[PDB]
DNA sequence: CTGACCTCATCATTTTCTTAAAAACTGACACTTACAATGTGGTCAGTT
DNA sequence: ACTGACCACATTGTAAGTGTCAGTTTTTAAGAAAATGATGAGGTCAG
């Protein structure tokens, strides 16, 4: 349009450098009459010229010109198996919970978190897990590696922190980048070597009470107590509690959680939603003791909160009925069969592949006694468009002589593992 | 046995209290199996199950073929943020129709995340859209996104370095001085004219990067003018370690003049770093982001930060590249434009007639208008004033970390009041003051 | 030999799951009004 | 005489609105089947 064509037309000219600086321009109400354009036009596009500072007009009327110069099967356990999901129990609540009449609630507020979704947090934890807790004293953020990210921002660069050896590639990763050194620490079949902690002069170490990644070993509660006791020998040292993959043993009920025994508050309880209803929802959550949790309230004051308000209020709609639990049942039930399964099926290769761990999980890890190395068994895995993934890179340690393989089961549907079983032994040339 | 927890939970705390009590010592023979279930008339099954849960806990270790063994030793109305935006108008009815097209029982394989950089879709229409609404020439893959305009100043400030010195605007938003707090590094304040930033104090000190808004100024509104842009890029480009971050407000509400171009599209020696937002134009409560970063920078940020996960879910990703794949998201915003006008002339036209005491320094486009008031009180007897009539106002001192003007200065927004209640806010808070 | 490891049988209560009809929803097509964009024309007050 | 901005009413094409409709969908008191905790009676193997 010739509002614009007459800028672009006046703009290149005032680029190329035809008129310098202090020149007027061609004129006013006399160029409209010389092209047959209306004032209007002119005067419009003259505007646009000085709200951009190309041309500059003095109050009485003058023109300064200003410019002068393809897999077929997968394993792991991050994966959950997704047709179970009641999508039309989603989807009612979601057209339940955002409305014209409910409005306000697309404006952002409550840092932390909405109220009511800390408060149901809290009673759920409190009457399933055992975790004495406060509304107040719960956050709720997107990502665990936000939380894990404050918390260090929060405790300073003067730190060390404690990891197991074989364990979840995620601490190391975020304290690659920061200033902090971390100390790797071996772990038995009963836990971590707390004789190795109370020897050595560790500020705060990471640790799965729960279930161990990916062993699954169970601490007992002779070495919680001592862990116990370390923490309360000083006055500045902390232990954070990793709830990785509790509500999912299936023989043994459930295991209360170390805060639970946590008389003299000091542990952090940090936890996670996403490996339960959505592994790409981005809610998780993290219970802190009275003192920090007070001190990070008059801290981190000012950051708005990470997860939008509208699926806090969808979920804590949805899970406040109760299909939380019913949803756990069901996906409990559905995975104690396909690991029941996998188990039946796999059991004939006792001579050769040796199941270690304990049952209640996602996965499970193997060890081949076949003269391959790691790398063989990865590459031929692969190359039947099936790829797996080894054991060596949850370590860092030497690597170990038998070729340890982690397999996880959540992605593959149950009518496949005897097919996705058969076509990766016979790759591996079983 | 009337509890609703089984005999395998009231055995398990039996047992539970006497270990703990202290009547059983270390190493203690335990009755085994058959002897207590003849003992307590209990079934065998459920005696083994309650044992086999108390070995898992590891409160006792069972060897084969012998018993166990223990191993336990001992009111506001009218609220006033230049930051909302009207939610009446919001089309919630469109919504919901991509909502429930996105997530369906077929639309499996999607729970699971992954693309930590973002789906190639929503990149390739953001993307589509920044070239062909504002100037901005960048690949697809170069795009980032990210909860809220925090993360992504985190993840820059750690990819960037601790020994780096950051430059701000005037006295104003107050986002950079509240993350670098926590930080080792170091802010530079700075003043402006009734123009923009003083490119003589930039090129007078060895700032490294400097924060800037080239489109609309927070709060004043004021438009910086190709000479000044071309100095700063000049001075960017002087050195070889020094970076220029673009942050447009609400460069797409330019009422009259079409649309600013952006900065970037000036860019030639890839200097500029480009950071928007989506939660001042759709939803401020999504906290959806964006930033572009070019190829030497794309490429360190990828090669740095390979093993993180996007903090968006893919949902709202999706429902958003569905949104703005057919264009319901240019008529939304014309729609929000047309009526902030209407709002914006109505509030001006109601305030004209008190104009001895009270006068205007933003322009037109925008959300906000900043007035002085020239009456005998000072600006804490005018806050308390205000909020002493259930509707609180909140003034300029906050921006400010020195005294700019002596008479008070106020920043009033009308993003989220009623057409019908703002001539009844309006008089109601110049009630309260002196008027 | 008594003693402790186990794996079938089939009983039971109470949650989960499935199909029927009757209910409300909303989609595409259509059309009737409206509406504010650019745009031409004719002014307006005030400088110097 | 040279030049500020402020009406008039003309235009094309996007936005807004009501209509009935076929259509995918929501809701429900039945129905039946699944699973656990539960009793009973075995199985091998040590020492």
């Amino acid at each position: 349009p010739l509002y614009e064509q007459l800028y672009a037309h006046i703009k290149t000219e005032i680029t190329e450098g035809r008129i310098g600086y202090g020149t007027k321009l061609p004129s006013k109400r006399k160029l409209a009459d010389s092209l047959k354009l209306s004032q209007n036009t002119v005067e419009a596009a003259y505007e646009q010229l000085v709200a951009e500072g190309y041309v500059e007009v003095i109050p009485r009327k003058g023109f300064y010109v200003q410019a002068y110069e393809t897999i077929r099967y997968n394993f792991h356990p991050t994966h959950i198996d997704t047709t179970s999901f009641p999508f039309e129990q989603w989807r009612k609540y979601f057209k339940q919970t955002m409305c014209k009449e409910n409005h306000r609630l697309l404006l952002n507020g409550d840092h932390q978190g909405e109220a009511s979704f800390r408060r149901e947090i809290a009673y759920y934890l409190h009457h399933s897990r055992g975790v004495n807790c406060t509304p107040e004293q719960v956050v709720v953020g997107a990502g665990v590696e936000t939380l894990l990210q404050q918390l260090f921002l929060l405790l300073g660069e003067s730190k060390v922190y404690g990891i197991e050896d074989p364990g979840y590639q995620l601490m190391r990763k975020l304290l690659s980048h920061y200033p902090n050194d971390y100390v790797p620490f071996q772990v038995d079949e009963e836990g971590i070597d707390v004789d190795s902690i109370v020897r050595t002069a560790v500020d705060v170490v990471y640790t799965t009470p729960s279930r161990h990644f990916p062993y699954g070993s169970v601490l007992s509660i002779n070495r919680r107590k001592q862990l116990l006791h370390w923490a309360e020998a000083h006055e500045n040292r902390y232990i954070i509690e990793d709830d990785y993959d509790s509500e999912f043993r299936y023989t043994g009920k459930t295991i209360p959680s170390l805060q639970s025994m946590d008389v003299h508050n000091k542990v952090i309880y940090l936890g996670a939603f996403s490996k339960s209803l959505i592994p790409s929802v981005r809610i998780s959550y993290m219970v802190l003791p009275a003192p920090l949790a007070h001190l990070y309230k008059n801290k981190f004051s000012y950051y708005h909160s990470t997860v939008s308000r509208i699926d806090q209020q969808v979920l804590t709609a949805f899970m406040k009925q109760g299909d939380f639990e019913k949803h756990l049942n069901r996906m409990r039930k559905i995975y104690r069969r396909k690991l029941e399964k996998v188990l039946s099926l796999l059991k004939r290769y006792e001579d050769k592949l040796l199941i270690i761990g304990e049952r209640s999980g996602l996965h499970i890890v193997l060890v081949v006694k076949n003269g391959m190395d790691e790398q063989t068994l990865v590459e031929k895995a692969l190359a039947a468009k099936a790829k797996v993934y080894p054991l060596s890179a949850y370590s860092l340690e030497r690597a170990i002589h038998p070729p340890q393989i982690v397999l996880g089961f959540g992605s593959i549907p149950e009518d496949e593992l005897e097919e996705a079983i058969a076509t990766v032994l016979n790759a591996w040339g079983f």
